[PDB]
């Protein structure tokens, strides 16, 4: 009578949406659609990229925007290659030669996350300036930091300026919105199931002395609230077998000494 | 290096939207947009919604095609009214007179999955044909069953005629072909991480002896072998920390004597 299993799957796909939403930095879609979805060349520097929950965000934004091209998009990890006619050369025309469509896009991503060989990175400035001279393929260099040495080579040998963004350091305050947010969903809206679900994590949240508010301020200062927070709740989600089973868990078993394990 | 909660909360999110989805009935999708989409009154019936998975589907088909509709959009549930100037057209009203538009969709949804008080049913054929009398309101009656007594009195008593959708029994095959398509991902396309993920199910599935084709020949006798397959598959991504343990999981722990738990 009471299909918890429709409710548990919806929170979990929402609570996977939530975290993977870049709603927050709303300048980041459009920019994302400005220049992956065209045919211009262009080199993207993603700085103060400093959470897994945040590149985890762009990332799928990236793939979502590469979704829309009605052309054929390729995709080189550079990441193997840098860090340890020719190879790479090679490697990209044989993905390219896919007798797909005229028009490719190749997506070469580049992850210096934890902050590379010269001979290896002059290779791919190399690839990129060839790829330049050829009309039909176009090429979207993102690399996600926080390099130095990089920005400068990318400048100084190619013709396709790089543009940066700029990922914003948000505020506690704005940081314990989101944070609520993330927990807050919006599947079958108008359902006392729904509004159950919500109303609980809304008044417990308001409860200074609740399970869930005192979980909250120890997320002010933990260095990575998102993702301790999703761990904590995904747990939570799947180890309950019924509704009420999950709201017993939210008001009395949510605590930093249990979740996640 | 391995950032596998980039990969944990979307699969996380890929497995739940896998699970909801209803691409295996693509009639489905059109006839929802057809009769959901649109300002005509009318009453459709689920019939053969065998399992959780399917009502999961259904629902969530239905959830979105009424966040595309630009008229406000109101939610009765009638499962706790009937099962048990009137008390039902009271509040039917006072939900309708929110001033957020001229034209009002009510969708009143009925739930008979586990297969009614007559007086309770007459009430609500009494406020259905007051809808109809109604321009600028519109009702959605979405009865989900497998009733008989139902369709005949809400054929009797109103002038908008029913439409029925046969929910379609999958052969073995079928359900074998979508169960593997499941727990197959498809988010960061091209990447070497999605391609050991895919690969190693692929290849398990196709090995008789492994413990992913073992669990597959129990999901063709299980009853409900989605909801099986969704609740141990969460619990295996959930519970890795690591990518290896996770593939480590497929290969070696995953066993219809160890998940779900
Ligand atoms: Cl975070
Ligand atoms: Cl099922």
């Amino acid at each position: 009578h009471v299909f918890y299993q429709k409710f548990k799957s919806m929170a979990l796909q929402e609570l996977g949406t939530n975290y993977l939403s870049i709603s927050y930095v709303p300048s980041l879609s459009k920019f994302l659609s400005k220049n992956l979805r065209s045919m211009k060349n262009c080199i993207v520097f993603f700085d103060k990229v400093e959470h897994i929950h945040q590149y985890a965000g762009i990332d799928r934004a990236v793939s979502e925007t590469l979704s829309l091209v009605d052309i054929n998009v390729v995709i080189i990890e550079m990441n193997d290659y840098l860090m340890k006619t020719s190879d790479l050369m090679m490697m990209v025309m044989r993905k390219i030669n896919n007798d797909e469509s005229i028009d490719h896009i190749v997506y070469f991503k580049f992850e210096q996350l934890d902050k590379i060989e010269p001979s290896k990175l002059t290779e791919f400035i190399n690839v990129l300036s060839v790829l330049e001279k050829s009309n039909n393929i176009a090429f979207k260099v993102l690399i996600y930091s926080n390099s130095s040495l990089l920005s400068t080579s990318l400048k100084k040998k190619l013709n396709t300026k790089y543009t940066v963004f700029e990922m914003p350091i948000l505020t506690c305050a704005q940081e314990q919105e989101y944070l609520k947010k993330m927990i807050k969903f919006t599947f079958d809206s108008g359902s006392k199931l729904l509004q159950s679900y919500n109303s609980l994590v809304t008044c417990q949240l308001n409860n200074k002395e609740s399970n869930l508010a005192i979980f909250f301020e120890f997320l002010k200062v933990f260095p990575h609230p998102f993702t301790y927070l999703f761990n904590a709740y995904t747990e939570i989600i799947v180890q309950s077998r019924t509704f009420d089973e999950l709201l017993d868990k939210i008001r009395n078993r949510l605590t930093i000494k249990n979740y996640p394990h």
